[PDB]
C-alpha cells in the first residue's frame, strides 16, 4: 500500500531541509493528515517510535527507537517505495550535509569507544541499565569461580591494601591462595569459640602472628562473618557474597570531590548564575557520606579520621561570600571541609567570575594546582574522587589518573539535551557556549571514569517514547569537528542510579507545627505581600488571601521563567484563582551572566504586557536553604502549589523539595521530573512546549481544590509518600561506599584490557581538548 | 668496587649538561682513566651496554641495551652509590630538561602502542627478529589446529575470493566446514585418477558442480597439491603447510606502489635532489614483481592480465624528464606504469619541485587526487598497496584505509638516525627540515601497515653494539611537542627482512669481456680523463695510470663526499696512491635544494684549500644506468676501489653494486653497510668519525696492492660471493608475494582487536598529524 506512505513522506518534504522531532515527525504527517491515516497496523508502529527525522531534500533519514537503548536508522526516497537501512555513521553524514552542505573531509574524525568496551560483555537487558554494579557482581562471581589465576588480584590486594602506612587485612606473610586459604581456616577455629562481644584487641596478637592485618571487624563476631565470606569467595563465589565482601573492606577514609565552577558556598550563593541544584546535592552529599564513613571505619575496628574536601575555585572579588577562603568547614560535619583553588595563568592568578560555558582554559592548570593543595591536605593519598558537570569530570578525570584512584562521575546535568540541537548546530553557538569544548569533555569524563552515579533511570535511558540524556550521547556529531559513532552505551555496567534526597531536618510537611519555623512569619510575610516595590521584589500582591502558584530558580532560559510568568499573564481563569510568586535572578546587583541578564528584561516586558501588578510577586534569589524550608511549608498554607516549567529539567531538586513539604507539584515532562512524579498521584506533568494547557491544567487543579479541598490533600500525601519510597540520602552513601569496594576491585582485576583505552581517551584529551580548551577567550581582570 | 665506580661517574659528570653517546660516553671515561681499568669485573659490562647517556648535575641517566631489543633504563647518583631504576618514560623526562628546561606539560601526549600490539605474543629471540612471517605462521598454525570457530575465516576468504567478476577458489555452493571437507575430498578421490598433466579444462565441469571454481593449478597435478594441502589445514596445521597453501592462492594481481617526493622516472634524473636508490630500488622491482605474478597466475590456471602502478608526483616544469606526463610504461616491462597525480591546492595544481622535506601539506589532497586516478587505471580494487619512504607510507596507510586493501610500508630510510638528536633538538631544525611531520607520518605508517620490509638486520636492530634503525624508534621523545613512550617494537612479528640486489643486466663483473660494453669507452674516458673543466666535470687528472678511488652519490650533507675529500686532500700517502674521482651533485643547473647548495660550496672550497687539481675530478651526476655500469667496470681495470663516507647510510645499493661489478668496497660503518661487507672477507669497514685513519686504511689497502697484486683480487672475489649470497632480486619477488598471502589471511583473523589500534591511529593522523602537515608553509609559484 504504497499510494499511503507516500502521502506521509510528501507530508514530510513540505516542511523542507531540516531537522524534525517526533514532536512534529509523528504530529504534522500522521494525526494532522487526512483520515487517510486509516492506519494503526505496521509503519506506524515505526514511525510512532522514531526519534528524529533528518530531512534533505530527496530524502528523509530516521532514527528509530524500538526500545531504550536500542537503535536503528533509514534513509527512505521521499517520493520513492525505497527504504534502505543506514549504518551509524552513515545517518550521522546526514545530519552533516544538512548543515555544512558537506559531509566531514574523509579524513576528518570518527571517536568510537564500542571496540574499548569490549572487555567485559553487555547486558542486553532492561533490568540492568542503572544496574550496572549487580551484572558486574555476577561476572566477577563466575571469572572467580575456581581459577587460580582469578582469585590472585583478590590476595594481592588485600595484602597490598593499607592506609597511611598503616597495614590492613592481610600482612606481606601471606604470599600464595594456600597460605591464605589456610590461615583464614586457623582463624575461623580460633575465633569460632571465643565470645560474641570479644574486641579485636584481644585477638590481635594472634591474629598478627599468623599474618592478618587490622580491618576485619571491631569485635569477634563481626570479624567471623568476614573471614567466612572470604573463605566463601576462594571456594563458591556468588554475586551476593561477592558484594558483600567488597563492599564492607574499610577502603574509603580520604575522599575528594570536584566542583570548580559556580560561586560554591554554604551561605549568600544558591541562586547566583551557575549556583544551584549541584551545590545543593554536594552539600547534603558530603554530610551524608561523613556519618556513614565514620560508621563503617568503626565497625571494622580502626581509628582512622576520615578527610572529606571539596575542591572548587577561590573567588577573590566576591564579596559577601566565603568564595575568597582557601579552607571551610561544611556547616554539621566535622571532617568535610570546602577547599579553594584560584584559576591562574601566566600573569598570575585571575580575580573575576567567570561563566561555567568559560572556564575550560583553566581546568588543566587548576588540576596541577589542586594536587598540590590537597597533597597538602590529606593524610594519605585520596582513596575515592568523584567528578560533578562537565568542568568537574574533566578535573577529576585528570587527578585520578594523576594520583591513580578510584574515580566516580556525576552528570549533574547534560547540556546536549538542554539546549537541542545543539550539537549539530555546535558552530553557530560556539563564540557564546563553547559547546565544542564541553561536549568533548563530556565524552571523555563520561568513558574515563571507573563507575557513574545518575539520580534517575531516565538520566540514563529516557523513558519508553522519549531518549535518555546519557543515550542521547550514543551517536552525534558535530560537523566540521568529529563524529561520534559509539560514544556512550546505555547499557555499560557502569551506570549506576543512585536517587539523593531532600535534607529532612530543612524541608518537612507544613502539617507538623511543633517544627513549623514561625521566627521567620513576619519575613515571609514581607516577602510576599509587602506593597515595596524594589530590587528584592517587584510588583505586589492585591490579595492576600488567595492560593500560591510557587516557583523558585536559578534565572536562566532553560529554566523557563519567563515561560510561566507569560502562561499564566495570558490565562484569565488561572489568574482569578491564584497568585503567581516567581523566586529568580538577583535584581541587587548588575547581571554578569548572559541568559540571566537576558531574561531579566523579558521578566521586565511580560510584567508590563499582561499587566501583572497585583496578580505577580518577582522575587530575588532566595539564599538561604532554612527559611526556604519555611517559605515552601507557607505556600502550603495557601493551599498552593509548586510549578516548574523548565524547557528541559536534568533531574530537578525543587520538585523534590515542594513534594518533601507537601506542596502539590506541577512538573515538566522534560528530563528527571518525568520519573519523580507520578501523574495524578505524587503530582502532574505538564508540557513546557504546550504553555496554554499548562496554564488550563492548574486553573483545573485550583477548581477541583475549591469544591473539594479534600483533593488538595490527595496529591499532598501522594507526594510525601512518593518521596519516602525513592528520594531520601539514607541508603545513598551505603550503595555509594560498596560502589567503591567493587569498582575498586574490578579496577585491577581488569587493568589489562583499560590499557588500550587508557591511553586512546589520553590523546583525546590532549590533542582535542586542550587545543579547544586553549582557543576559548581567556576573561581580563 | 665502591672506590673504582666513583671514579668514573667522577670524571663524567665534569663534562657538563649534555649528552653522553657511547663512543663519547665510554671513550673519555674508561680508557682516559688510569689501571682503574681493573673494572674489568662486572661494572664495566653494564658500560659498553650504555647507549647514551643524559648529564645533569645531581644524577646521570642511563640507556642501557644488554641484547638487540632489549632496554633498561636507569640513573645514578653522580656523587653517590644509589642506583634507581627508570621508567622510559622518567627516561625520556630527563632528556625533555636538558632543553626546554622543564619536562613535557604532566598532561602532553605520551604515545605508547604496546597494548595496541597484543593481539598475539611476542618472540624474544634475536633469531626471529626481522623472521615475523615464520613467527605468525606458527600462531595460525596452532590457532587453526581443530578449533571449528577458527577455521571458517579460511573458508570465508576461500568462498569470498574473486577478481574482476570471476569467481576463485570456492564457490558459494559451499556454506560450511562440513561440505568443504566432502568436496575436496570428493575432488581429490577423483583428480588422483587423471593423468599428471590433465587440464583444469577437462574436470572443470565436474569441479563446478560440487562447488569448486577456478584457481587451483592449471593442470591435475598442481590441483591435487594444492587441494591436499587445504585438506591439511583443516585436519593437521603445520606451518611450513600455513604458509605454502597461503602464498598459492591466486592472490596478488594489482599493485600500487606510493613513492610521491623526488623527481621520479627512468631517465635524467639520478642524482638529482631526493632522487636515489629508492627510484631505482623500486623500478627494480616492479620488474622482478611482475614476472612472479605472470608465472603465479599462470601456474594456478588464470588467464589475468596484472597491473603495477607506481604512483608519484606529477611534475609539469621538469624539462629534460618524462615527469610531467600522468602515464609511463616502465622499461622492458609489459603490465607496470609509472603513474603521475600533481599536487594542489585551492588555488589549482602546484607546478614547481618540492624538497622531500617540504611536501607534508600537499599529501592528503594527493591521495584523494591518487584514489581516483588508480581507481581509472585499474580493472577491479589494489590487491597489494606498498608504501615507500615517509611520504609514501603516510600516503599508502590513507590508500590502505579507504580502500581496504593489504598494506606493506619499506622505509627506505629513517632520517631520525640520519640526523642525530634530531628528535631532542627537533623544534630548531624544524622550519628547514619539518621533522615533526615526518617523525609523526614515520610513527603512523610504522604501525598502521600489515607488514614492514626491511633490506637488513641492522635496519631493524642494529647490531650487538650499535641500536638498529626502526629500533632507535621504540623509546624517544620531542620536547615540546609529544613523548613517545613504545613507538615500535623490534620483535614485531610483522618486520620482515628481504633483500634487494642490483640488476644484473646492468652489474656484473669487470672480467666478463664479451660483455663489457666497450662503445663507452671514449665518452668514459672524456669523463674522468680529459683536461676539460665545465659544468659536467670539474678539476684534472694529471697522472692517467694510478688507480682510481671512486664514489657516486647523491650530493647531501649526511652523504658527506665533502667528507671523503678533505681526508683525501690530507693524506699525502693516500694522494700519492691514487686519483679521487667523486661524482655528486649535477652543476649543469642552479641547484635548489639547500643541502646540495652548502655542499657545493664545500666542495669548491677544499679543491682550493688541499690544492686537489691534477688529483681530483669532480664529477656531475651520472644518470643513464647503462653507462653507470660500465664506469664501475672501469674503475675495477685501474685496480681502484669504492668508497661510501656517508655519516649514516640507510642501505646502500651502490655497495652492492660496486661489489656486483668486482670493486673493492670500504663503506661506513653507520647503517645499513655495516651489514652488507664482512670486514676484510666481503669489503672493509670505516668510520667517516674518524676519517684520517679511513684515508690511511685506503692507503694502507693500495699499499697491500702494489706490493701483492692478488690481494686485489681476493677482496673483489670476497665481494662478488658476499653478493651472489644475501642481495639478488630472484627471491624477492616469490617472499613477497607470500608475505601478502599469509598477512592477508591474517588481516581478517586477528581484525576485532586490530579495531582499537584502527581508531588509534585515525585520532593520531587526524588530531597530530592533519594540523603539524598545514602549519608547513606552501610552495610558491
Ligand atoms: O533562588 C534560589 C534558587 C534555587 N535554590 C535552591 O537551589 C536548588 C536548585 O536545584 P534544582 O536541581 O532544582 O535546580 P538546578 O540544580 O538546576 O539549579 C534547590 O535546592 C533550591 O531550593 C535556592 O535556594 N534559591
Ligand atoms: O649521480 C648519481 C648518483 C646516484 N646514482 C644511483 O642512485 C642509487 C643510489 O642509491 P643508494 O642506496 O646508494 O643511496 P640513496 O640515494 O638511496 O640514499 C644507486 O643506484 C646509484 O648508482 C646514480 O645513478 N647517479
Ligand atoms: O544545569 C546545570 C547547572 O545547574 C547546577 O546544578 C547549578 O548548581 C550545576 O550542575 C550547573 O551549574
Ligand atoms: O635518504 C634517502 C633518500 O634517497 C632516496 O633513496 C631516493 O633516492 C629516498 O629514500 C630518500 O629521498
Ligand atoms: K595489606
Ligand atoms: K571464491
Amino acid at each position: 500500500n504504497e499510494v499511503l506512505a507516500l502521502l506521509s513522506r510528501v507530508e514530510a518534504k513540505g516542511k523542507g531541509i531540516l531537522q524534525q522531532n517526533q514532536i512534529i515527525a509523528e504530529f504534522e504527517a500522521l494525526p494532522e493528515q487526512t483520515r487517510k491515516k486509516l492506519e494503526g497496523g505496521p509503519f506506524f508502529d515505526l514511525l510512532k517510535s522514531t526519534q528524529e527525522a533528518i530531512v534533505l531534500p530527496p530524502w528523509v533519514a530516521l532514527a528509530v527507537r524500538p526500545r531504550p537503548g536500542v537503535w536503528e536508522y533509514l534513509r527512505v526516497n521521499l517520493h520513492a517505495l525505497v527504504v534502505e537501512e543506514l549504518q551509524p555513521a552513515e545517518f550521522l553524514h546526514f545530519k552533516e550535509e544538512l548543515v555544512d552542505g558537506v559531509k566531514n573531509g574523509n579524513f576528518t574524525l570518527e571517536l568510537d569507544f564500542e571496540p574499548f568496551n569490549a572487555s567485559i560483555p553487555r547486558p542486553t537487558l532492561h533490568k540492568y541499565i542503572g544496574n550496572g554494579v549487580d551484572f558486574l557482581n555476577r561476572h566477577l562471581s563466575a571469572k572467580l569461580f575456581h581459577d587460580k589465576e582469578s582469585l590472585l588480584p583478590l590476595l594481592k590486594f588485600l595484602r597490598l591494601h593499607s592506609h597511611q602506612g598503616k597495614n590492613l587485612m592481610l600482612s606481606e606473610k601471606i604470599q600464595n591462595l594456600n597460605t591464605l586459604q589456610h590461615t583464614l581456616r586457623k582463624a575461623e577455629e580460633y575465633l569460632a569459640e571465643l565470645k560474641s562481644e570479644t574486641l579485636y584487641e584481644e585477638f590481635e596478637a594472634k591474629f598478627e602472628e599468623i599474618g592478618l592485618e587490622r580491618g576485619w571487624g571491631d569485635n569477634a563476631e563481626r570479624v567471623l562473618d568476614m573471614i567466612r565470606l572470604l573463605l566463601d569467595l576462594l571456594e563458591a563465589p556468588d554475586p551476593c557474597t561477592l558484594e558483600t565482601f567488597l563492599g564492607r573492606v574499610p577502603m574509603v577514609f580520604n575522599v575528594v570531590i570536584l566542583s570548580p565552577h559556580g560561586y560554591f558556598a554554604q551561605d549568600n550563593v544558591l541562586g547566583y548564575p551557575d549556583t544551584g541544584g549541584q551545590v545543593v546535592y554536594i552539600l547534603d552529599q558530603v554530610r551524608a557520606l561523613e556519618i556513614e564513613m565514620l560508621q563503617r571505619i568503626k565497625q571494622q575496628g580502626l581509628n582512622i579520621k576520615p578527610r572529606i574536601l571539596i575542591l572548587t575555585r577561590l573567588l577573590p572579588d566576591a564579596v559577601g561570600t566565603t568564595c575568597g577562603e582557601r579552607l571551610e568547614r561544611v556547616y554539621d560535619s566535622e571532617y568535610c571541609d570546602i577547599l579553594r583553588v584560584p584559576f591562574r595563568t601566566e600573569k598570575g592568578i585571575v580575580r573575576k567570575w567567570i561563566s561555567r560555558f568559560e572556564v575550560w582554559p583553566y581546568l588543566e592548570t587548576y588540576t596541577e594546582d589542586a594536587a598540590v593543595e590537597l597533597s597538602k591536605e590529606l593524610n594519605g593519598k585520596p582513596d575515592l574522587i568523584i567528578g560533578n558537570y562537565s568542568d568537574g569530570n574533566l578535573v577529576a578525570s585528570l587527578l585520578a589518573h594523576k594520583l591513580g584512584v578510584t574515580q566516580c562521575t556525576i552528570a549533574h546535568a547534560l547540556e546536549k539535551t538542554k539546549y537541542p540541537d545543539s550539537d549539530i548546530y555546535w558552530k553557530k553557538l560556539d563564540d557564546k557556549y563553547h559547546f565544542s569544548c564541553q561536549f568533548t569533555a563530556d565524552i571523555f569524563a563520561m568513558n574515563h571514569t571507573d563507575f557513574i552515579i545518575t539520580s534517575t533511570f531516565q538520566e540514563i535511558a529516557g523513558s519508553k517514547e522519549t531518549v535518555g540524556q546519557y543515550e542521547s550521547h550514543t551517536a552525534f556529531t558535530l560537523p566540521g569537528l568529529y563524529r561520534v559513532v559509539h560514544g556512550i552505551d546505555v547499557f555499560d555496567p557502569k551506570f549506576n542510579i543512585v536517587s539523593p534526597g531532600a535534607d529532612m531536618s530543612i524541608y518537612f510537611p507544613y502539617t507538623e507545627e511543633k517544627r513549623r519555623l514561625t521566627k521567620f512569619h513576619s519575613e515571609i510575610e514581607e516577602l510576599l505581600y509587602s506593597d515595596v516595590e524594589n530590587k528584592e521584589h517587584l510588583c505586589v500582591l492585591k490579595d492576600k488571601k488567595k492560593p500560591i502558584l510557587f516557583t523558585m530558580a536559578r534565572l536562566d532560559r532553560v529554566k523557563n521563567l519567563s515561560g510561566l510568568v507569560e502562561w499564566y499573564g495570558k490565562n484569565t481563569r488561572l489568574r482569578e484563582l491564584a497568585n503567581l510568586v516567581v523566586v529568580g535572578g538577583d535584581r541587587r546587583k548588575e547581571s554578569k551572566d548572559n541568559e540571566e541578564k537576558a531574561e531579566m528584561k523579558k521578566m521586565y516586558d511580560l510584567i508590563e504586557e499582561y499587566k501583572l501588578n497585583g496578580q505577580f510577586r518577582w522575587i530575588s534569589s532566595q539564599m538561604d536553604r532554612v527559611r526556604n524550608g519555611e517559605l515552601y511549608r507557607y505556600i502550603c498554607d495557601t493551599k498552593g502549589a509548586f510549578v516548574q516549567p523548565a524547557l528541559y529539567e536534568a533531574f530537578g531538586l525543587t520538585v523534590v523539595e515542594a513534594m518533601t513539604c507537601g506542596l502539590p507539584t506541577f512538573a515538566t515532562c522534560k528530563g528527571g521530573p518525568a520519573e519523580i512524579i507520578v501523574h495524578g498521584k505524587s503530582g502532574f506533568h505538564i508540557d513546557p512546549y504546550h504553555g496554554d494547557q499548562a496554564a488550563d491544567t492548574l486553573a483545573d487543579f485550583f477548581t477541583k481544590c475549591k469544591e473539594d479541598p479534600s483533593h488538595w490533600d490527595e496529591i499532598s500525601k501522594g507526594g510525601l509518600q512518593r518521596i519516602e519510597e525513592k528520594y531520601t540520602w539514607q541508603i545513598y552513601s551505603q550503595r555509594l561506599l560498596t560502589l567503591t569496594g567493587v569498582y575498586g576491585f574490578w579496577k585491577h582485576v581488569s587493568n589489562l584490557d583499560r590499557l588500550e583505552a587508557r591511553r586512546y581517551l589520553e590523546m583525546f584529551y590532549a590533542l582535542k581538548y586542550r587545543p579547544l580548551a586553549q582557543a576559548v577567550p581567556l576573561a581580563q581582570d
